[PDB]
C-alpha cells in the first residue's frame, strides 16, 4: 500500500517538513511513500511528476505544490482514477485539499501588530506568482484595511533568506522605515532582521518582525522568532489519514481547514519612540570617532 | 529511450540533505533523467535495507545513497542492490565501495588554520551526533589538526544537527564556566543556536567567541551576523553523482571511492581573539554600526 | 472585428511623451485596439496637419493627438479630423474642443507651495520653451501662486525640455551671481541638468539648493539624489484618453475639456533652506555618507 | 512612399531616439513614417505588428526589435514580397540587418578599464533574455579573459535605471565591492551609481563606471558618464537609406555593421591607492561627530 507525493523541487525549509511529517505518518501506519518532485515552472510541470508517480503503481496521490485554482483541476484531470488529495487551495476549490486558514495566519499576526499599537507597518510578501504569497498578501491588507490602517510599504520576496534581506534593505535605504514586518515565511524574516540590524536598528525594539510557518531553526533565530506556526506534523498527519479514507471511496470529498497559532517570541514589541537626547547622542560617536586615531 | 534513478534519504528534514537532494535533481532534470526518492526513517541500516527494496521495485535504472552509513552497514546495503548500480555518499577509512564525499581533512585543516592563525588558543569543539560517521570524521579531522598545532581543545561537545541542540550545548558550556575564545561547529545550523546561546550569555559572535561552520547552507550568509563556514557545494555534489552514476550504469566508472574539495567562506562571525583595542577592517564595521545605530536616532529626531 | 486608432506625437524622443505613447499601447492592448502612430517634425501646426493625414490615410477609427497646439492651432488640426472622433492631450484657456490634460493649477501650486512651507523665499524658475504652451502654462502658473504668496521669483529662465539646456541655464545663472536656495524645474530632464550645474558649482542639491521637477518620469526615482517633483501618471493619461475616445467614436461622451489631478513626489531634493542648524533626518544621511566615506578609508587600512 | 517601423512599445531611451533618428532622415527624404509598436511577448508579438504595417500598404519595413536568430527568421517569413531590415543580428543573421558592432563596444570598455589599471571589475548586463544584453555580456567575457581577468561579479538588469540601483545595492550589500564597473546601458549605469553614492562611495575615484549607448542624457548624468557611443542618429539615416535602395531591388542583401566609439567623461579613473594616515582619518570625525550635537 503505497503513496505517492508531489513536491518542489527547490529545497525550501516548510516543503522539507511537510515531507518528512508525511512520511512520519505513513511509517506508523504502514503504508509506504515515494517522491516525484516539480521542476519550478507552473502546471505542465506538475503534470509530468504525477504521470511517474502513476507509472509508479502507486495508491493515492498527496500534491504538496502550489497551484492556481485553473491549474489544480487540470492536474485533479491526471490522475486517471486515482485518489488525489491538494495542499493547496483557495476557499472555494471544488478538489480534495487541506491547506492551514490563511485567514487566521494574517488575522492574529495583524491584531498581534495592531495590539502593541504599531501603526506604520510593512509587508513582506512570497513571490505572487505562487498563490501562497497571493492570500497571504491579501489577508493582510484586509485585517489592516479592518483596522484602519493601510500598511507604509509592500515587497515581494521568493520565500529565500537573501530575498528577505534585499528587500528590507532596498525599504530601509529608500528611507521607509516601519516601526513593524509582516513577513510570508521564517526564511525571509531572517533576512529581513540581518537588514534591520545591519541598518543599526534592533528587531522588536526599532522594527518588530513577525513571521510565518514557525519552521524548526526559527525558535533560535537571533533574537527568537515571534511568527504564525503552522503545524507541518499535523497537516503530514491529517493528509495521510484522509488519503487513506479517499482511497477506501468514503471521506469528506471537498475542502478542508487547519488551524494555525501565533508564537510570540522575542521580535515583537511596542513600538519604543526611543526618543534620545540631542547632546548625549552626539557623545555616543565623540568617542566612537576618537577610537579611529588609536588605530 | 529514458532512464530513472532513485534516491534514498534521510527522512529527517536538515538543510544539507534537503539541498543535496535539490542538486540531484537539478541535474538529472538537464539529462531528462526522472528521478523518485524514498526516505529512510533514522533507525541505521535496517532501515535503509527497506528503503532501497522499493526503489528497486520501482524498476529504476540506479541508486544514490544519500544516508549516513558506517563501513559495515554500507557494503551490506549495497549487497541488497541485486544488479543494480549504486553509488554511496558516505564513506570512510577503507571504503571498497563507489561514493563520492567531501574531503573532510580538508574542511577540519581549512577551519582548524584559518582559527590558529587568527591566534585563537582556548577552542572548542561542537560535534555532531557521534552514532553518525559524518560527524566522527569531522570531529576526528579538528583533533587531528588541532593536536597538529600543539592546541588540545578546551571542550567538545555533540549535537544532533539541529539549530536547538547547538544552542544546548553552547549554554550548557557557557554555564559550566568553560568559556572559549572560539568554536568549530559540525554544521550551519548547530551554529546557529551556538551564536544564539552565545549573544544570550552576553557576548560578541566574532569579538568575544568566533564561530565556524560546516556546510554554507542557504540560510548561512544571512545569520546575524553571516556566518563564517566551510563550504560544501552540494549544487557540485548532485552534479557530479549523476553523471557518476551514468557512467556506472553503463559499465565504465571510476568504481571506487572519490572526493570533492571544500573551501572556507570568510565572513563576519570570525576576528583575532580579544586583543584590547579593536581591528582596522571589522571596526569601520562594529563602529559604521555604531555610527549607523546614532545615524537612526539622530534621523528619529 | 477590429479597431484602430492613430496617434500623433512629436518626432522628438523625450521621456513623458515616450510614457504616453507607452501608456495609450498598454491600454489599447488591453481592449483589443490596435494602435498606429505617425509623428510630428516640431514645426508647429502645419506639421501636425500633415500628420493627421496619414493616419487618416491608414483608415483609422480615431485620433488622439499627443502634441503640443495653442488653441488657435488645435482647432485648426481639429478641422482636418474629416468626420473622424479626435481626442487633444494639449488644452489651454478657453478650449471648445476634446481634451484630457493634468491640472497645470495643481502642479504648480503643489510646487510652489511645498517649497514656501519649506520656508524658501529666493526662488527661481526654469521653464520649458515658451514657444510650446506647456511650458508658458506651467510658468504662468508659478508666477501666480508665488505671486499669490507674496513672493517673486528672483529669476527665471528658459530651457528646451532637455538635460543639457537645463545645465546651461543653470550655469549661465549662477555665473551671473543670481543663487536662489530653491529652483521650480518645467521636466524632469532639466532638472537632472540643473542639478549638476548646481552640483559642479560647488553646491549642494537640497541643502544648498533645493530643486523641484515636473513630470516624474522613470528615471527620476534615480536621479543622485533622488528628485522631488510632481508626479503626472501618465500609465493613467493612457488609460484614460483611450476609454474616452472610444465612447467618442460611439457617439457618446463628455464632449469638451476634461482634467486629470497630479501629485507631489518628496524624495531627496528639497530641504529647509540652509541653516547650520541642519535637519534631523538629512542630517543623518548627510553625515551618515560622511561618516560612511572615512568609514571606507577606515575599511581600506 | 511610405515606411513601416516596428519597436519595443517599452519606453526606453535608445528605442526612442533611434525612432526619432528614422524619423528625422525620412523627412528629408520626403518618405512618410508609420509606427506599429511590439508587446513585450517576443515573437508572435512581432509577427502581429507587422501584419498591421502590412495592412497600412507600406512600401518597407524596418524591425527595431531585438529579436533571436530563430526568431527573426519567422518575423522575416511575415513580410511577404516586403522589403524587410532588422536592426538586430548576431554574425551570421542570413537576413538583411545594420546594428552596431558589439565586439567592439565591449573591447573599447574592458580595454579602456584594463588601461587604467582595473582587476577587480563587476558587469551588469541587460536582461539575457534579450539577445542584445547576451552578445555584449558574451563580448565583456571574452575580453576580459583575453586580459587575463575573470569578472568578480556579474548580474543582470532589465535596461531600466532602477534595476541598475537594486543589483547594484544587492552586490555591495553582499560585500562584493569591485573598482569598476561594465554596465549594458545609460540608464542602468545611472542607477548603479546612485548605489554606489548612496553606499558611501565615490564614482569614478573609488568605483568607475562605463555605460553603453551614449543616450541624451548621459552627458549630464552627475558625474559626466562615461560610455559606449552608438551613435543612432546614424543608424537612422543609415537603416532608411539602405531600406530605400532595397525596395529597388538592389542592396548589399545581407548583415552590416556599424561602428561605435567611447566618449572618456568623469566616471572612469585609476583605481585609488590612497592609504590615508591614522590619526588625521579619525578626525574628519572627531569634527563630525560633534556636529550632531547642536541638533
Amino acid at each position: 500500500l503505497l503513496i505517492g507525493v508531489a513536491t518542489s523541487s527547490l529545497a525550501l525549509h516548510a516543503p522539507s517538513q511537510i515531507v518528512a511529517a508525511i512520511k512520519s505518518r505513513a511509517d506508523q501506519l504502514g503504508a509506504s511513500v515515494v517522491v516525484s518532485m516539480v521542476e519550478r515552472s507552473g502546471v505542465e510541470a506538475c503534470k509530468a511528476a504525477v504521470h511517474n508517480l502513476l507509472a509508479q503503481r502507486v495508491s493515492g496521490l498527496i500534491i504538496n505544490y502550489p497551484l492556481d485554482d485553473q491549474d489544480a483541476i487540470a492536474v485533479e484531470a491526471a490522475c486517471t482514477n486515482v485518489p488525489a488529495l491538494f495542499l493547496t487551495a483557495s476557499d472555494q476549490t471544488p478538489l480534495n485539499s487541506i491547506i492551514f486558514s490563511h485567514e487566521d495566519g494574517t488575522r492574529l499576526g495583524v491584531e498581534h501588530l495592531v495590539a502593541l499599537g504599531h501603526q506604520q507597518i510593512a509587508l513582506l510578501a512570497g513571490p505572487l506568482s505562487s498563490v501562497d504569497a497571493r492570500l497571504r498578501l491579501a489577508g493582510w491588507h484586509k485585517y489592516l484595511t479592518r483596522n484602519q490602517i493601510q500598511p507604509i510599504a509592500e515587497r515581494e520576496g521568493d520565500w529565500s533568506a537573501m530575498s528577505g534581506f534585499q528587500q528590507t534593505m532596498q525599504m530601509l535605504n529608500e528611507g521607509i522605515v516601519p516601526t513593524a514586518m509582516l513577513v510570508a515565511n521564517d526564511q525571509m524574516a531572517l533576512g529581513a532582521m540581518r537588514a534591520i540590524t545591519e541598518s543599526g536598528l534592533r528587531v522588536g525594539a526599532d522594527i518588530s518582525v513577525v513571521g510565518y510557518d514557525d519552521t524548526e531553526d526559527s525558535s533560535c533565530y537571533i533574537p527568537p522568532l515571534t511568527t504564525i506556526k503552522q503545524d507541518f506534523r499535523l497537516l503530514g498527519q491529517t493528509s495521510v489519514d484522509r488519503l487513506l479514507q479517499l482511497s477506501q471511496g468514503q471521506a469528506v470529498k471537498g475542502n478542508q481547514l487547519l488551524p494555525v497559532s501565533l508564537v510570540k517570541r522575542k521580535t515583537t514589541l511596542a513600538p519604543n519612540t526611543q526618543t534620545a537626547s540631542p547632546r548625549a547622542l552626539a557623545d555616543s560617536l565623540m568617542q566612537l570617532a576618537r577610537q579611529v586615531s588609536r588605530l
